[PDB]
């Protein structure tokens, strides 16, 4: 009709959907953060085979060249002939988009991977990539330009060593104004797998300037949240703490306030960053704010003041680091920034509702401290709103 | 543990991807964002027809069983079989992922739909879909029961009509809790598609209590805005506005401040609304605030007042609709809740500059009472902002 024929129906084989439309896989490959998302998207492969207790160092480094590597001590991707592809699994993982050794928890139990696209979108979004595989006594290599394999991955030598190194050339054609890689971006994220992972390795090297740093804190996500108020000022001792595992899922929630009226609430999913939060910032804001405001009802401090007490006045100054470990986890992304696991909500309510209502009780010094900067919170609130009208 | 061989590497073919994942294609499948979204991605395909300039009727039906049915006059889908895919056209777009007539401007100049995803996706999801494409003097009719054809697309009759009509019976496999549709979220999507496809009759039908729409809208995002703004107080006759084109962008904003305090921009990239706003709300607001305070500045507003003004405070009370006509769309979800394409910035911040000036030269009694408003606003930001920091 109007060039409406059948062959108006264009089919993308391959990687090609994705250089196609890099932003439903990568993001935003303007701003930065797609870019970056690459290095992250290996990465978080790399922590994969840290909590199936595998990799227990993960070394990344930017290289002169302007070019990524990620090198961890894991099992190594599998290097055999596909039993239904034909070519190498390390081969299938790359060039196939949803094809993955995390449909089911026999090979990670808990991981952060699930759609069978991250690398292969790397690879696809790269002008080359350099697959190095060591597992089975054999080094593995194989070069890719645009998802291309430019050969059959060979064995190369032999070695005890496992692990899995991918390099990556991000292809310009598809990233632009940010095309260079940030040397904080990656220390941020790094550094706080680093609380998230403890036992784990992680090095940052920078071959641009030799600068490098080697992050191992083992602290966990308590040190995490001090880390997070070290150039703040916490207005309580107590780190609000708690790791539990109900129902097939873990919640880990470290939190503490400051003098500060920012609010700041770090979620993770099976380590994944949610910058969009999701269930579990919803049942955790709203478990803190019915059991902030139970605390200060049953305790007067509502009565006394006359105090209204929302979500944001509570909110002002905390620093929280929420970590969930869920079985089979649902992103609304491919860069999983929301969280749409439904089950994952009252998971992380019931756990802050009770525990959190405990930490008050048990804590009365810090509880105190708190609710007068909520209560001075819905104070100064209420008083800029009545200073509207008197203006 | 160790379970690391070739056979753990799964590759999940046609829609089984979609259906392990549907987050990073549908989003949230428990709370009914996701169950909407399938009949919006439905409806969009006719929108693109609409947006093509041949289609003029869309009537979507909410059925008694909870299926829901979008029927366009538009070309309707191409029936011939595919060249290399052996199968029709039609069947070709309804199982397989990146596979479309939106890869080029050929069929579409201009349209929301560019992943070659939607449609099949929605088909994937579906226990089952209907299929009725009225193409060149023959009915064509084919079933899918999740996503598999029960039958070749067969020719089922005579027409005189062109049209697209699916009917899709969502799959309680995939979708929980909230499966049953809310006409009031149809209606809004569809009344608002009406006011941005003047001479698109879109009828909402609801098999299921009789309730019936038809949104004609013909007064643009102009008669958007005031629709907007009927239930509130616009403070002043003129709604800016203006259409312009350039770069081979198109750019069509409409806004009108009432005398509340609420922000409602209302964002769209080919008709597509981002939740999340992006680079057209971002030039947007960068605009706004420039040409504001320029205007306060150079008519010495601030001169006498003493005030900042900042584009929160100017965005106060404000309603606007930011339509942007753009050729190759960047979404960073599936979803396409927020824009990334980045030329989309300079091109609604440009022509914003521009013409929101010369508004506020040619409509005096218009920007003096709006200025009236921001100053209230910064000034009441700082006797708010007195008390606030007073205890
Ligand atoms: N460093 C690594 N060590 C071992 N196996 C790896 C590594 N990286 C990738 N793999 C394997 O190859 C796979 C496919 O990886 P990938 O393409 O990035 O998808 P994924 O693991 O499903 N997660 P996602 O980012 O959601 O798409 C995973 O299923 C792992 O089994
Ligand atoms: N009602 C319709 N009328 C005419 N053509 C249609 C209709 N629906 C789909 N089509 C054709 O089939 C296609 C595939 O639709 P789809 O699977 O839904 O992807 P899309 O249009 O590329 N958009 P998106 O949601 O971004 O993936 C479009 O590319 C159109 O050419």
């Amino acid at each position: 009709s109007n060039s409406s024929d059948s062959s108006s129906i264009k089919v993308l084989k391959g990687l090609d959907a994705v250089r196609k439309r890099p932003g439903m896989y990568i993001g935003d490959t303007d701003d930065g953060t797609g870019l970056h998302h690459m290095v992250f998207e290996v990465v978080d492969n790399a922590i994969d085979e840290a909590l199936a207790g595998h990799c227990k160092e993960i070394i990344v480094t930017i290289h002169a060249d302007n070019s990524v590597s990620v090198q961890d001590d894991g099992r190594g991707i599998p290097t055999g002939i596909h039993p239904e592809e034909g070519v190498s699994a390390a081969e299938v993982i790359m060039t196939v988009l949803h094809a993955g050794g995390k449909f089911d928890d026999n090979s990670y139990k808990v991981s952060g991977g699930l759609h069978g696209v991250g690398v292969s979108v790397v690879n696809a979004l790269s002008q080359k990539l350099e697959l190095v595989i060591q597992r089975e006594g054999k080094i593995h290599r194989q070069i890719y330009e645009h998802g291309v394999p430019q050969a059959p991955l060979a064995v190369t030598g032999e070695t005890e060593k496992t692990g899995t190194m991918v390099r990556f050339w991000p292809s310009l054609e598809t990233f632009t104004n940010v095309t260079e890689f940030e040397y904080e971006i990656l220390a941020k994220r790094l550094r706080e797998l680093s609380f998230l992972d403890s036992g784990v390795s992680i090095r940052l090297r920078d071959k641009r300037d030799g600068k490098e740093d080697h992050f191992h804190y083992e602290g966990g996500i308590k040190a995490f949240v001090e880390y997070l108020n070290k150039n703040k000022t916490p207005i309580h001792p107590n780190i609000f703490y708690f790791s539990t595992e109900k129902d097939g899922i873990g919640v880990e929630v470290a939190l503490q306030w400051n003098d500060g009226f920012q609010e700041n609430i770090y979620c993770f999913t099976n380590n994944i960053p949610q910058r969009d939060g999701g269930t579990h910032l919803a049942g955790f804001r709203a478990a803190m704010t019915r059991t902030l405001n139970a605390y200060m009802d049953k305790e007067g401090y509502s009565k006394k003041a006359k105090v209204s007490a929302t979500g944001d006045d509570a909110r002002e100054g905390l620093i929280a680091v929420v970590s969930v470990k869920v079985p089979d986890p649902k992103f609304s992304s491919q860069t999983k920034d929301k969280l749409v696991s439904s089950e994952v909500k009252s998971a992380v309510e019931q756990q802050m509702n009770e525990l959190l209502a405990e930490y008050l009780l048990e804590n009365p010094t810090d509880a105190k401290i708190v609710v007068g900067k909520i209560i001075d919170a819905a104070r100064a609130r209420e008083a800029a709103r009545r200073a509207r009208e008197m203006t």
